[PDB]
């Protein structure tokens, strides 16, 4: 509270390390559903399904630019990606298993690195 704060937690390193988490994600070989943003004009229904699109070359910009500001926007991002292809995606699909995969992956790299 106002002049009563929790010991300060090193976030000094926190860019680049979700910087070396995208790139392991994005050189995956089941990230091709991820790498670029659904193309609205010719995938029926994802437009009106999906209400927050997200996609690895969109975060990597955001990530980029600073548009996250802390590692907690960037992991909601991450997950959005999959949220998104479970969303739309038979889980018995190639691409459905990608998410799964991806998801799993994802979620070990961000233990191993900041838990």
């Amino acid at each position: 509270s106002m002049s009563v704060k929790k010991p300060k937690r090193d976030d000094s390193k926190d860019l680049a390390l979700c910087s070396m988490i995208l790139t392991e994600m994005e050189t995956h070989e089941d990230a091709w559903p991820f790498l670029l943003p659904v193309n609205l004009k010719l995938v029926p229904g994802y437009k009106k399904v999906i209400k927050k699109p997200m996609d690895f070359s969109t975060i990597r910009e955001k990530l980029s630019s600073g548009q996250y500001p802390n590692l907690e926007t960037f992991a909601l991002d991450v997950r959005l990606v999959f949220d998104n292809c479970e969303t739309f995606n038979e889980d018995d699909s190639d691409i459905g298993r990608a998410g799964h995969n991806m998801r799993k992956y994802f979620e070990k790299k961000w233990t191993d690195t900041f838990k």
